[PDB]
């Protein structure tokens, strides 16, 4: 149930060009164990994207496309890899997986994430249909997805600093977590506004209050994004450009009609 | 500046004897990395005893202290090594570093962890000071305490799950960093009462406001101890006790009289 916005259609594209850049990975694997972590991720990733596509994840078809990225020539460059992925995907009915624009940036991965959290607030607002079990499955493969983020690009401060801090995404997961449990033991949850109504209901000394944001992983995505672009100014030990800009939650609901 | 209370002479007290708890490892370690990495800890958490007790570290002591745990006879028992260690401290004119109590939990740790919050918060406040630079260098030591966190006692599942959340800490950390890189180029930071209200001032497209929190630390903390005793039941699987009691911003303030 997310809104279908022009921002919305570019987080989509992104999400499926960063895993098709992730199971060209595949053929190229160094090992068992990373050919291991790089399917599972995949597997998620194509979940979600069905998820919303076909209201339903082709365990089946998705299985199928990793098995054939994981066999797939490692001679082979990327643009035979693409032709080849444009073929199987069509094979396996899952053209609606293919990415429509190439461009691999770190947008890409910013976007990829903030799909993923808009998934989040969907699947937790619509819970009344599949069940508090399938959420709570769906949530922890959520936390799986960002305790491992694969940059694909290249960045080591990048990925130092997010293991660093990712724990402030995770963090929020489990407070949902923590909602949906309540909900099953008696209280419904009671959705709210802003960020500040949830932590002034958080602060209370029983377990009866159950209070949480609505689109609260896309506010806090948000945040956490320009978190970093926020510090990065530090770590290059500098003054912030004078452009520099970040992104409000007026702004950031208003794109993508929140 | 940190106020006097029954509550924070308890946090003193269990600080020091995780302390000592954590050098006495030494002598034990099975291996040159993990002698390092306990030995820059311990070095890191006597110098903020020593910080709030002598206004400064005893960089030398405290040297003199932790090359006495590394030497110490391996095959002694901690009986001994506490009758050694307060001869040592004594020797070394430390005897403010003695533990009062010998008790460990995990009351031990949430204190220390409570303890190092209160210290960041009020060396902030006070930078009029030491330096800017001075607490910089403190707030990176004390991320690198907060990213590593030896329990002593045996809990996997509390390790793995801090794993999972500690950026939580951490990502406040950075936001103290961020204001103070702020003040350096020109906007002082403005001290707000509460979460509320320095949640509402970042959420600006510029760079000009420059919002903390007072006490952020010590409240981020209480919500963070309350978030794992929150989520501890569902690693159970099972309904909290009916009895189960959190911690309020409130009750938490007049304790450590905030
Ligand atoms: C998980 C992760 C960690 C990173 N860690 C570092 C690091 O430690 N150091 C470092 O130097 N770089 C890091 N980067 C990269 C950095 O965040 C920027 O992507 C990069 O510097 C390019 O900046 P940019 O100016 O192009 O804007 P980008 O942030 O790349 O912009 C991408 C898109 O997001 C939009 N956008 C901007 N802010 C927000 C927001 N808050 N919410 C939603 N959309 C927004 C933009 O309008 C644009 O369309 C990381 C990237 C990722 C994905
Ligand atoms: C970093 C860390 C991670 C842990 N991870 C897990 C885990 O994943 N799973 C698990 O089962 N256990 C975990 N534990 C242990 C758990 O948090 C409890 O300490 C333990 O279960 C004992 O609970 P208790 O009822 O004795 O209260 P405790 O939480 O141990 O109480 C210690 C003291 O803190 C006070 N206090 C209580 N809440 C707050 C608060 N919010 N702020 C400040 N003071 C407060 C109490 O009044 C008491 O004096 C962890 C402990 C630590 C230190």
């Amino acid at each position: 149930g997310i809104p279908l916005t022009p921002l919305f259609s570019r987080y989509k594209d992104s999400y499926l060009l960063y895993s098709f850049r992730l199971i060209d990975l595949l053929r190229a694997s160094k090992s068992t164990h990373l050919t291991k972590l790089l399917s599972s991720q995949a597997t998620y990733l194509y979940h979600f994207a069905c998820l919303m596509k076909y209201k339903d994840i082709q365990k089946y078809e998705v299985q199928q496309l990793i098995e054939w990225a994981i066999n797939a020539s490692p001679d082979m460059d990327l643009q035979q890899f693409r032709i080849e992925f444009m073929d199987k995907t069509t094979e396996l009915n899952l053209r609606s997986c293919q990415p429509k624009s190439f461009t691999y940036t770190f947008t890409t991965i910013w976007d990829t994430m903030h799909f993923l959290s808009l998934i989040i607030d969907d699947m937790v607002y619509t819970r009344d249909k599949s069940s508090l079990d399938f959420v709570m499955q769906q949530l922890k493969t959520m936390k799986v997805l960002f305790y491992n983020v694969f940059f694909i690009l290249q960045c080591a401060m990048c990925r130092d600093h997010y293991m660093n801090v990712k724990g402030f995404i995770i963090y929020h997961i489990e407070l949902i977590e923590i909602a949906l449990d309540k909900e099953k033991y008696g209280t419904d949850i009671t959705f709210v506004d802003s960020y500040q109504q949830e932590t002034a209901g958080a602060d209370v000394a029983v377990v009866s209050n159950n209070m949480l944001m609505k689109n609260l992983m896309a506010y806090v995505s948000m945040t956490f994004h320009n978190h970093i672009n926020d510090y990065k100014w530090i770590q290059r030990n500098k003054k912030p450009p004078a452009h520099y800009e970040r992104m409000t939650w007026g702004e950031y609901k208003k794109l993508l009609n929140l």
